[PDB]
């Protein structure tokens, strides 16, 4: 009897589910060549999170661990959950919220989080994580911080990391669609969230974009995700059973109260639209509108085209 | 017709409303000597945010602005909203999400956010904000970053700031209850969220704590808030009319499904309990329980004592 719904927050007050940033756009990208397989911001409509998705906004693209000394003044990190609870292999692709950008450098700022170590002095460690490096093994709970400052940190120091910015590899652009290689062999329990394949009926996947310090990106400083973090939190909170093959949403103007565009959101946890031919689809719509659940529909419900013709 | 409710997320997956951190405790402190007047994490039960409270998790304790040169190689900042929209004086105490810690230094990490300035190079600016400094004027839209690195940033650079850590002033401890002096004279529209006074009936205010890099604090690295950010977002989303003088909550074990403790949440947006005499009140309860709305009650409903006797 719990009926389905989406948060009725304006798009531009909701946040990305792959970096901790405001959403400021939605886009389509039909003719781009990458698999769609983000591990963060993945949640079914009845509230089952997939991949490494956490419900917690403050865990999105964070990681935590304890220091040990690796060769050549590199800083090894034994991962834990951001909560401090232990992380064990063979159960998920990586700890909850663990960043899912594999195509470039993570410039990280960390702080000590042990209260006894926070009575005095600078608690910051900065450095650079290279997910394409051969010592990147997040599924088994270990990674390396290159070029740390301070360059010597006592073994066993508990550190909470944020990604201050992302950057391209040398002579490439940073593609924010590329997920990391989590390493190992994932058990069936620890499987990646599946890849999303393009839906039929002239539909294309809608991405919720944030401006983010992703330097040298293929997108010009924009990080895409499939669901606002508030959508993830809403579905986990609600646990509304799936009662149709897709959910029709209207994107409503808050001023005029009128329908700006039709969208479908699929049980697997992704949004589509039909772009008006020869235009940017939903990208030209105002960003202060609100998504509203209309009804369940079947997969073959035909959406009215959204956006302008160019 | 819209009935009241609280998010049914476990305490330890929700987040602070004054810093972007997981909640990991709830405490009482009936005897601490400060006024209770946070400006973030303030929301009525029918969903009106107060002070500088934003609904957006990724705006909590952030600020944004454009650089100008101040005397003695200080970095002046003309504030904007985190969304980039202009901030005008005389309407709120400070921009939405603006940090509300007045008793110590804010060690900040900023990045450029203009996409054209993110095609290449290091976008980071770090420095220190001193809210007790005479050039701290957030209501009128301006503040100063002391000791910036780089020490010269082009005028007009758009910067998004996070607080990496907080620290005590010299020869003092950092009290996280103290809010900034926002300056000026606040118009009636721009008024601070009111102070909360101790309730009757043996009740005391419940604080939701996070471990946070607050160095040299009176709390030993713990930041208190009145409401989890998810509660704020829930009330704004729901807009459930107030239908009683207080809302009785139970804090339910997710395993045994039994009631761990009775709490009241008041229309003004704060939680209370009655601590069992001579103990820490709710602090000893497991942090993985879930708050559930029982009913509206009057102010004189008498809560069963929570916690152990010591
Ligand atoms: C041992 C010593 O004096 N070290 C100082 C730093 O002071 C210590 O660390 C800070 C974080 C604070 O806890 C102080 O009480 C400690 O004694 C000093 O840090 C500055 O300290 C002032 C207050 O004394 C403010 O908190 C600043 O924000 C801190 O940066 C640094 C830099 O001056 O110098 C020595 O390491
Ligand atoms: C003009 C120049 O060569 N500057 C380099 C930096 O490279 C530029 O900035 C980075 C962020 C990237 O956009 C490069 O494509 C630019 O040319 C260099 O930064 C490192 O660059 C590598 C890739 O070249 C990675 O992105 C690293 O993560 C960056 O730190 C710095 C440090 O090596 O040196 C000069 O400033
Ligand atoms: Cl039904
Ligand atoms: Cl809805
Ligand atoms: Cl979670
Ligand atoms: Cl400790
Ligand atoms: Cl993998
Ligand atoms: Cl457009
Ligand atoms: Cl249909
Ligand atoms: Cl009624
Ligand atoms: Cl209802
Ligand atoms: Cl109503
Ligand atoms: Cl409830
Ligand atoms: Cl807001
Ligand atoms: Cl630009
Ligand atoms: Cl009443
Ligand atoms: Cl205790
Ligand atoms: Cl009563
Ligand atoms: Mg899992
Ligand atoms: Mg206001």
């Amino acid at each position: 009897t719990k009926q389905f719904s989406v948060p009725n927050l304006p798009l531009n007050v909701m946040s990305n589910s792959r970096v901790p940033s405001l959403l400021n756009a939605m886009v389509v990208s039909p003719d781009q060549a990458q698999v769609v397989q983000f591990q963060n911001g993945r949640c079914t409509l009845d509230g089952q999170m997939l991949g490494t998705t956490t419900v917690s906004a403050s865990c999105v693209a964070r990681f935590r661990g304890k220091t040990f000394q690796a060769p050549d003044n590199r800083l090894g990190i034994n991962l834990a959950e951001i909560s401090g609870e232990p992380y064990h292999a063979f159960e998920s692709p990586a700890p909850l919220g663990f960043p899912d950008f594999g195509d470039g450098d993570w410039h990280v700022t960390a702080t000590k989080v042990t209260p006894s170590q926070l009575e005095a002095n600078d608690p910051v460690v900065v450095g650079n994580v290279q997910p394409y490096n051969p010592q990147f093994a997040p599924h088994l709970g270990t990674l390396v911080v290159e070029n740390p400052t301070p360059d010597q940190v006592a073994t066993g120091t508990d550190l909470l990391f944020n990604i201050t910015w992302l950057s391209n590899r040398a002579n490439n652009r940073f593609n924010p669609w590329v997920i990391p290689n989590y390493g190992s062999t994932l058990t069936e329990a620890a499987q990646l969230a599946p890849s999303i394949f393009p839906p039929g009926f002239g539909e294309t996947i809608v991405y919720f974009n944030s401006t983010f310090p992703a330097v040298g990106a293929t997108t010009h400083a924009a990080i895409p995700c499939l669901l606002p973090q508030e959508f993830v939190a809403h579905f986990v909170n609600e646990q509304a059973p799936i009662r149709g093959e897709a959910a029709l949403l209207h994107y409503i103007d808050p001023d005029t109260h009128r329908n700006l565009g039709e969208f479908k959101i699929y049980p697997e946890g992704f949004v589509t639209c039909v772009p008006n031919v020869g235009g940017t689809g939903p990208q030209s719509l105002p960003t202060n509108g609100v998504f509203v659940f209309v009804s369940w529909v079947s997969r073959y419900y035909q959406l009215k085209p959204v956006g302008t013709a160019g």
